[PDB]
């Protein structure tokens, strides 16, 4: 009975495709030792709908823990983010063409709340599968941020603050790396078997530790 | 009467220089146009004694303003920081050669803290003074983010959240760029004349905002 | 009579100004020492116009050296090419529209030609003056790359091999960082008079060397 | 008996692996379509024994193809050299401890080789295969560049110009990445897999078009 929820993104921006869509679609179902099932889903790129989903696959998933996923498209190598930020701002439009400048998430919510995942413990686990990862500091402040956020908070405010929730970004895949502008500087990217992979030791660690 | 507090940091790891104690230097008691003048202090990179250094320098000085400065070596424009966190993770050692772990600065006090700053009043200015620059969404967990959630919690813990108080990080001068390593890639800089040009824009647009 | 010829270029791309042409602009006429003269010009963002104008300038003023700038935005710090490649590959159009693929620049001519100006010499003047900077071993392929290349086959076809000529690439000024959209990552950049400081000790050390 | 010669390197630097090597080693041997066939070599990082060892093998196997590789840790993509410059410059000491200032690699050759692999038929056998990769126009000047000069040149100068011979430099591995210290910047990585897949699809490329 106990599940890991995983989520992951739909494609956003110029991207034709999504790593952390990708690594969900795979590893649903997934056993994991101790009894635990992985239980994966995939958010839109538009935080309302994000949060109301997210919401959804929480009360009704019941989750022993959460590992939420995302594109970094510039990063070389996936992080676990250390804390979401309570504040909306967009670079870029999400997929319903809308941004935000500054905007508070809640209202007389914390500025933040941390990341309650064994973050030491992944990073041990991938640097035992001979991946290379580090923590960020910053989530950036768009949806990924956005449902980190909303995750924790939700979690806090129905008393299941102790289950452990987090954010992992991951790099471009090829497809995403092959769809940049010539005249643009090339991304750094995995091979979606190696972010695949990279998610799997995550969750594996994380029900590991739990 | 109204003082706006401005701090640097003294020079810190590899590098000979810090572009922000020179700029705090060089302002120190300048005239601003609301009756308002700079106080300077230069905090050490320590974040015991800095954070003993800055409850002095808010309690005795009473400002109605906090301007934070501090190197970033490696950006290329000037930055306001939006968020201090309450953790201490040191990459390098500081001063004392001494680093902290996933450290919390306070038990019991919030996550993090927002910078209470007029951001995108300084970055008008900033732009209208020709002056490239940007939000950051993450200081670090070094010593300067260590001053910036210091700074703020001890401005609400003494009920003086409204005064408006944040962080400024600074690209490396000359001097920090000249004694980069053969070997290490080339650092963005600005000449400090640049630098301190900067700061005096921020504080100028701080106080007009009051 | 010593002459030094000096030449930047007009903007280019989505730049509004280009550094380069201000620096040559602002040195025009200087007097260095021994008797030597700044002369400057201004070259198209086109290959075959700024062929053509180079040509009269190396035929109609023989200079004593030749010190070519451009802009490369995104470089942290002033360089100087080591070696201009005989091919134009044009990631982005010139100020015609035209793009070129894997061009040899002329037929039966050498694969490229090394700068002959006293790059060392400058590297250490730029030190004496606390200026970072380094040499370059690609110029890229586009209009700068094909003057550098220009000016050296003609100053060797004309049995004119001995008369110092390379290429001095700027950084973005800070009209140059200012117009970068939103959505792109900020380039590292110099106030303009940073930038025409280091093409002037440029132009010192060179004439002092020959 | 059409043989195409496949060079990597020995480790270097603070380099535990280099995946040059890997991938010489794994496609030593391979049959490709055209009757061909990879021989493969490792060479040291060290420019005089490796032109002595690079030399007898252009003699010995007399290849119908050259197709030299080394690690270019911090690229995110594999990349074909389009020069080989007949200069030493070394910016960290090769495997024997030395380092060259602005060496010619020979009197009296030119100044440059430009590779004569097809290029844009490689890029697209990459695409084709999912592979990033694009055309680098400095190889810098260190090993890499001056194996990529001397077989060129020896080609050239032993009458077999029309060897295709060119160079393709490979981003970091896992292993590379996570040998990296704590305190400097994430290489950009690919898995060897992806690395010795890359060199592959090459191999194959320059062998079809012959």
């Amino acid at each position: 009975m106990p599940t890991l929820l995983l989520t992951g993104f739909e494609p956003f921006h110029t991207h034709p495709d999504n790593p952390s869509a990708q690594a969900a679609q795979e590893l649903h179902g997934l056993e994991l030792p101790g009894g635990w099932g992985v239980h994966s889903a995939l958010l839109p790129v538009e935080p309302h709908a994000a949060g109301a989903a997210l919401t959804r696959l929480l009360s009704e998933q019941d989750p022993g823990a959460v590992l939420l996923t995302g594109l970094a498209a510039g990063r070389p190598q996936v992080t676990l983010e250390r804390v979401g930020v309570g504040v909306m701002d967009f670079q870029i439009p999400d997929n319903a063409g809308q941004t935000y400048r500054d905007q508070p998430i809640e209202p007389d919510a914390p500025a933040a709340y941390l990341a309650t995942l064994p973050l030491r413990a992944i990073l041990a686990a991938w640097r035992e599968a001979e991946i290379p990862g580090d923590i960020s500091n910053s989530a950036g402040l768009y949806v990924c941020n956005f449902v980190l956020y909303h995750a924790l908070h939700w979690l806090r405010e129905h008393g299941r603050g102790a289950v452990p929730c987090g954010f992992l970004h991951v790099p471009a895949n090829a497809a995403v790396a092959l769809a940049v502008p010539a005249d643009r500087p090339p991304l750094p990217y995995l091979p979606q078997s190696e972010i695949t992979r990279a998610v799997r030791v995550a969750a594996e660690a994380i029900t590991a530790q739990s």
